[PDB]
């Protein structure tokens, strides 16, 4: 049921002038990527992989989001709940894929921006979809991250990083928590949405000279909720809420990253059907364990290397990512 596809960015400029040979190969119509795990592009050994979807390097951010993002989002306007999880060794791609960049030398507005990922991209797409027709809505996002087992709000302009928030289990609805004084920005219109991004960017960088390796040791989930009141051109009234969750996860290379850790275990009792699943032994898990086994539509994306000296990691990412394939929710 969970559904994973696996993202291999293309050889970066150092590995260009180098004449670097990839060790993995992508077959997109066959869901398959193929690595070379002896060596020799004339004889060689090679570990095989099938996913539910396979981007090779030459794949763009448009078409990420045209094949995952995009369907994924129709179901979130539909009422539903959806996460997508970015997974991979630190520097293949996990912030790519979620955030995207910025083409240099100001080349395009960001609407435009060919680089941007999933998140800039789902914002501008939800005041598209729903604006044109005859929809009422309102968009709340929220930016929290987990470094060393801590909480921190990313968007909140009143409040340094150096305070962590606290998080209680909900007296309410079981298996879900509060977190006190998270931050929701309402996002009014869509030419509201990149400052917002912006901003979150900035009290990144503080966090990031506060913390050490902030962006490779943190967890961070970017949630988008959308109230809509819609109201067909018959005059029927529908009331939907859905919440898309974005997350980059830490860079799963190998102190101890407690929710990674957790993640993996969460992961194995899922598919391996134990009855015990340690959702509560780390935060990342505690606040998104509707999306692990739950009912909740997740999606993981793996990122990975073509590298030959990221073999090892490559084929932890690959093997990691094909377990989780088993895991079913709902
Ligand atoms: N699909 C891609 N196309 C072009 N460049 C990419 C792609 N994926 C990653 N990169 C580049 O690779 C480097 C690794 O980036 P990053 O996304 O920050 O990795 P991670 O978040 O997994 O640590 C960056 O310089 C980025 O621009
Ligand atoms: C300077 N840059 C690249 C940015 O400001 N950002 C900020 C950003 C971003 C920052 C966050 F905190 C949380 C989620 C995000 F998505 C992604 C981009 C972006 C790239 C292309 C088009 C629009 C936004
Ligand atoms: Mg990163």
């Amino acid at each position: 049921n969970i559904q994973v596809v696996v993202r291999c960015r293309p050889f970066n400029l150092a590995e260009r002038k180098a004449s670097a040979h990839s060790i993995v190969e992508c077959d997109p119509v066959r869901k398959e990527v193929s690595v070379r795990t002896g060596g020799l592009a004339d004889k060689s050994s090679r570990k095989t992989y099938t996913f539910d979807m396979v981007f090779g390097a030459s794949t763009k951010q448009i078409d990420v989001y045209r094949s995952v993002v995009c369907p994924i989002l129709d179901e979130v306007i539909m009422g539903y709940n959806c996460t997508i999880f970015a997974y991979g060794q630190t520097g293949t791609g996990k912030t790519f894929t979620m955030e995207g960049e910025r083409s240099p030398n100001e080349e395009y507005t960001w609407e435009e921006d060919p680089l941007a990922g999933i998140i800039p991209r789902t914002l501008h797409q939800i005041f598209e979809k729903l604006t044109d027709n005859g929809t009422e809505f309102s968009v709340k996002v929220s930016l929290l991250e987990i470094y060393n087992e801590e909480l921190f709000d990313l968007l909140n302009p009143s409040s340094d990083v150096s305070e962590r928030l606290q998080m209680f289990d909900d007296p309410r609805n079981k298996r879900g928590v509060i977190i006190k004084g998270l931050e929701e920005i309402t996002v009014h219109n869509k030419d509201e949405v990149y400052q917002i991004l912006e901003k979150g960017a900035a009290k990144r960088t503080t966090a990031a000279t506060l913390m050490n390796a902030y962006s490779s040791r943190s967890h961070s989930v970017f949630s988008v909720t959308i109230h809509m009141k819609e109201t067909t051109i018959d005059g029927e009234e529908l009331v939907k809420i859905g919440k898309l969750n974005l997350v980059d996860l830490a860079g799963s290379e190998n102190n101890i990253n407690q929710s990674l850790l957790t993640l993996g275990r969460v992961i194995t009792a899922l598919v391996e059907r134990t009855p015990h699943v340690p959702y509560r032994e780390s935060k990342l898990t505690r606040i998104l364990q509707d999306s692990l086994g739950g009912r909740t539509r997740t999606s993981i994306i793996a990122t990975i290397s073509p590298a030959s000296l990221n073999l090892e990691e490559t084929l932890s990412t690959l093997e990691y990512a094909h377990r989780a394939k088993n895991i079913l929710n709902k």
